[PDB]
DNA sequence: GGCGGCCGCTCTAGAACAGGATGTATATATCTGACACGTGCCTGGAGACTAGGGAGTAATCCCCTTGGCGGTTAAAACGCGGGGGACAG
């Protein structure tokens, strides 16, 4: 049962952490992530008047 | 002495229960008639082979649906009044 869990975690190392690499970045992403909207939502003309 | 109130008595009726009735559920007896087993083929699938052609895969590309923004006014939702219909009878 100790063997199989280990290989079982082994193949299962690569994904996981070709899946964190992107995802966990753009996880601290929190300002960025809305920035495409919020950028064109204030930075127009009666947002700065 | 008269009358309202209370309790007992008999009348009546709803309902649970038992018995009769008639059309089916079964216990054989026996027929019987297709069921499946055996046989004899024999005719269509399978091994093997030849050839070729349509899709799997790779690449491209441009295109089209998803996410994502707001504006706005049409519309969903809430609530009040009420009114005509579903349903019990």
């Amino acid at each position: 049962k100790d063997e199989e869990w280990r290989r079982a975690q082994r193949e299962w190392n690569k994904v996981w952490r070709e899946l964190e690499q992107k995802v966990f970045f753009k996880s601290l992403d929190h300002l960025g992530l809305t920035f495409k909207q919020a950028d064109k939502k204030l930075l127009t003309t009666k947002q700065l008047i």
